[PDB]
DNA sequence: CTGACTTCAA
DNA sequence: CTGACTTCAA
DNA sequence: CTGACTTCAA
């Protein structure tokens, strides 16, 4: 029947209590969604050549990394993506999880569409001319679910199109869009370079070995959901590995048995002393030297390790920043080579509401990591048998520039990861992160994914998608390439819960913990002020830290 | 979806017991709201002319404060004269010595929700269409996690006319925030400096909830009906009489 | 006059209330609340603060 | 001597939207949190000030 | 046949090619939406995106 | 997964785009003044991050 | 001898044990020098306060 | 003739509550009292100076 | 009424 | 289909 | 009378 809901809205973030200190969350969340007709009802192939010889084109000297020339094959549909931590979680929430918890796994996932609604637009008058709105109590809106995976996997946390993270706000899904193979190649160039310096900037031809286009009508079953109907997708169960909500900081230099001090400090203010290094215990792999020290004892492994940076492969796909693990900045604030994110997103992700021009709000993530981090400029290598101290030929130190270019040190070109290497998980970012991710389908995979906490082991959650039924009009000719169509568009809720299983924190030190909390302090980025709403309204949701509390190592 | 009732019921239990059953029926409207937003809005009434907490002996003038408007209305009937007819009220004052609560359900039904559109252009009149797919929301906060705001106190409860229509109450609730007022007569020195201040919101008292995070709600379309179920009070009686 | 009231959750509770007869020893009768969920027009854009609405209004008993 | 007390406790509801004040730790020099206060001395000297207790807010009506 | 480039979601285009034998356009990339691991500049491409892993590697030779 | 070896650089960070001569090393210059022997050479970029796929049958040998 | 630098200071990164070669290359095989006292193998009638030194190099030869 | 025991445990019953139990544990001296007797003393401030309660004003002290 | 690229976590 | 600040007067 | 940071490899 068209006069009867077929779903009920629900946003609670229920904790259960199951005892031995393990919860059960489960995180509820509805949205009203709006969904209007596609600007094409054809599927594209569809080229981004962004070679000018201007501004940021790839065909100015040294501008490579401005690459954005890809192929894409456009679809008619769209992707409703609820894959962000904003769209589960009341900040106080991740604030409670983070405090009190100690680690936290996915457990399952199960999402609704209701209460559809189809309308189509008409025009009024003349003078003026008005919009009147009606229903189309027989039109429809179809969905399917890839529950298998045949189609790319587009996470749309990654270009800040999941669902808006405001239970009170409307929000709309994001138009599917998926990569197709274009051979690429562009040639590399400083702003040195020559005057008369051809610059190579290609596109090629589709290739019969690597061309795959896929439609959803061919590869899913397809439910038409006119306003009395309703979709659910049934239980997912997630099969992936528990996240600590703790941090480390324990670096080289803190792991094992401290050096013995000779006699306890004279006073508070004083310091204490080893024994001489020469008759000091200990082991070291340096054997030309016949002492031990801080720096030169052996440790059990490595914590952290150098990446190279900012390193950029080139592929057929064309030039391509590698990825980088997210660890500890350090004091000296290397940023780009311990990975730090900088994400950039729009106000139904966090930016506040009042916030005006194009421009969307940025942000830099610095790994909570404490222990795992690299202070690039204070590293260095020494040759061996061994020299200390070494003289300007003995060592390789930040000062030494590579091939005579005056900004490229050997740490730029550095990888120092190897069977000794140990570090941490990347941090779950709320509320704009992403929270699940589909493993590469390779025979050899990566130890972990820099964009998401949680890589499914299995088969991940298939996408939903959506789209309007085409609505045609009395003049319809196949022969012909005209298209009339009525103006119509729709709307519908949709509704999903996640459950998590998470175990509270034990409590064993002394001295009280760090937390996060809240603030009255005038422009403190913790100040409540910014987690509640304005005179009109205005609301805006910046990041909040995670894993406050650390832990031992070792 | 349902039925209309107003009467009000004795049942004579014997021993002198009395089962009185309050049926009240209203026809209630429900516009858009002004706005979608949950707004923390401040009132600062601090004018140094007229009624303004700024001139002299004006602390009992004192309107400031800050409340979370929501865009939600509140269906209030907590008031004797949604209740009783007037003539209800005297029998029950003449002839009883005790009263006291007993139940309380309550429900909602026949639903109609309709859009407005514009006509002709000389004249422009208004026309009224169905939207018969349209739906109003409904919550109840059966655990009392928000914020009680009694109707009655500000004579804002449904009408007490069972032939009249009434409307809820838009909903919105106080927020914590500094304020402070000096005190002075109107005989003050005429140099005096009067504090009034406001201040901004404090980590240690801020408490900002929305309906849609800590309550399930029901989607009602023009065939659906909500009801409550039973309610059971536990309060103490009542003395009719006076001393 | 209003008839039942909710009480003041504190330690210590006043003896009785000013504004009702009826003060609850236990939780009392939840709220209930209403509102009219969004209709919206075509022209709807989440990353942008224009609001179009259709103009709407309910009645119910 | 040895004692054993026995409490019961129960945790904490969380509804707001806007984040909780915490009693928290920290590292700025002078602070009254600041952690130094709870760690030992050189030689070994404690000192235990008085904590916050009862950080978050609870409605009272 | 997917390298770090073919990974996940496209960037979104402003419109589809007005003929077939158009290009499209991006929105300016210093009002995209999207991450990198550069902090230093503000703006997202392509190339800069950070993706979820590396695809293949760099051998000596 | 392969490598454009002549197509691979590595800039200094902060990042700048464009980089100078000095910001970036690419396939053009010499390692140890050796006119041939170029940063990619001893270049190792293999990680936690790396994904690969597995080596072909070769039909028949 | 790779020096690496974290906010604990710089450290020397460890090296995986393995054979030295003809060439004698202890530290980029991470050959382990320990030093120790007399309840764990010096001589008791070593005098000083010098602990004895010795370095292991890897059986392994491969 | 006993085990010393100064751990704080934490019990999660479920539903929320939780069973703390606190241990506390220290070693005691006790010496000699300074008599054997049960003694009615008096202390009785009343000097004419100082913080004594014959000083005008002093009845706090 | 999600299961690893179809049906078919039947 | 009201139960004391979630689920859960289950 | 060792069990992964408490109790609690109960
Ligand atoms: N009393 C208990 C004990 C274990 N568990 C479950 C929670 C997890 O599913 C599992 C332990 O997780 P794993 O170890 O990270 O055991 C529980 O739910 N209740
Ligand atoms: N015959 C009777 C006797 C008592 N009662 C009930 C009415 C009240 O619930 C209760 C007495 O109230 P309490 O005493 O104020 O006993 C009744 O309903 N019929
Ligand atoms: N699952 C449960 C439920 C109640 N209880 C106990 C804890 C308290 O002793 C009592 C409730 O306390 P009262 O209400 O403040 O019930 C429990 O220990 N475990
Ligand atoms: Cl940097
Ligand atoms: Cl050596
Ligand atoms: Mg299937
Ligand atoms: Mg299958
Ligand atoms: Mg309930
Ligand atoms: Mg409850
Ligand atoms: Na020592
Ligand atoms: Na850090
Ligand atoms: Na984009
Ligand atoms: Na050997």
């Amino acid at each position: 029947g068209i006069g009867v809901s077929t779903g009920t809205y629900d946003n609670q973030t229920t904790y259960k209590f199951l005892g031995d200190g393990w919860v059960e969350i489960t995180a509820h969340a509805s949205r009203l969604l709006h969904l209007g007709m596609p600007p094409s009802e054809n599927y594209c192939r569809v080229t981004v050549h962004n070679n000018q010889t201007t501004g940021h084109g790839t065909k100015v000297k040294g501008n490579m990394a401005y690459d954005d020339t890809h192929q894409q094959i456009w679809t008619p549909w769209s992707l409703v993506d609820a894959n962000a931590w904003g769209v589960w979680f009341q900040p106080s929430d991740w604030q409670f999880i983070q405090n009190s918890m100690e680690s936290l796994n996915l457990d399952s996932l199960s999402q609704e569409l209701f209460n559809v609604v189809v309308k189509t637009v008409t025009e009024q008058q003349g003078a003026g001319a008005i919009k009147v709105y009606n229903n189309d109590l027989t039109a429809c809106m179809m969905v399917a679910l890839d529950s298998n995976n045949i189609l790319p996997y587009t996470p749309a946390a990654q270009t800040s199109e999941t669902l808006g993270f405001y239970p009170w706000k409307p929000t709309a899904p994001a138009p599917y869009r998926y990569y197709f193979f274009m051979p690429r190649q562009l040639s590399v160039t400083s702003s040195n370079s020559a005057e008369g310096t051809q610059i190579t900037d290609t596109i090629g031809e589709p290739q019969a070995l690597n061309s795959q286009f896929f439609t959803i009508e061919n590869t899913l079953p397809i439910t038409l959901l006119r306003t009395g109907d309703e979709f659910t997708t049934g239980t997912y169960i997630f099969n992936t590995d528990p996240l600590k909500l703790t941090h480390t900081w324990q670096t080289n230099r803190h792991l094992g048995m401290p050096p013995r001090i000779t006699d306890l400090p004279t006073s508070d203010t004083a310091t204490a002393s080893l024994t001489a290094n020469g008759d000091r215990f200990g082991s070291t792999q340096t054997q030309n030297v016949n002492y031990v020290t801080e720096a030169l004892r052996t440790r059990p492994a490595q914590i952290g390790f150098m990446q190279p940076h900012d390193n950029f492969e080139a592929n057929r796909g064309g030039p391509f920043k590698v990825p980088v693990v997210p660890l500890d900045i350090t004091a000296g604030e290397d940023h780009d080579a311990n990975g730090a994110i900088r994400f950039n997103y729009g106000k139904q992700h966090g930016e506040d509401w009042a916030k005006q021009g194009a421009a969307p709000e940025r942000y830099t993530w610095d790994a909570i990591d404490s222990a795992a981090g690299r202070d690039t400029a204070r590293c260095f290598v020494q040759s061996a048998p061994i020299s200390i101290p070494p003289n300007q030929n003995q060592i390789l130190q930040r000062e030494d520039a590579i091939a005579g270019r005056t900004n490229m040190h050997y740490t730029n070109v550095f990888n120092s990861y190897g069977p000794l290497s140990a570090f941490p998980h990347p941090d779950p970012i709320y509320p704009n992160g992403q929270i699940w991710d589909k493993e590469l389908d390779l025979e050899h995979k990566p130890r972990l994914h820099v964009t998401a906490p949680f890589v499914c082991k299995n088969n991940p959650p298939g996408q939903l998608f959506v789209r309007l039924g085409p609505n045609l009009t009395d003049q319809f000719d196949p022969n012909s390439t005209t298209v009339s169509r009525i103006v119509t568009y729709s709307t519908f809720y949709w509704k999903g819960i996640l459950k998590f299983k998470a175990k509270l924190r034990p409590n064993l030190t002394w001295n009280p913990v760090y937390q996060a909390t809240t603030d009255s302090v005038a422009n403190s980025y913790m100040n409540v002020k910014k987690w509640l709403p304005s005179a009109t309204g205005n609301m805006h949701s910046d990041p909040l830290i995670c894993r406050p509390v650390p832990h031992m190592t070792y």
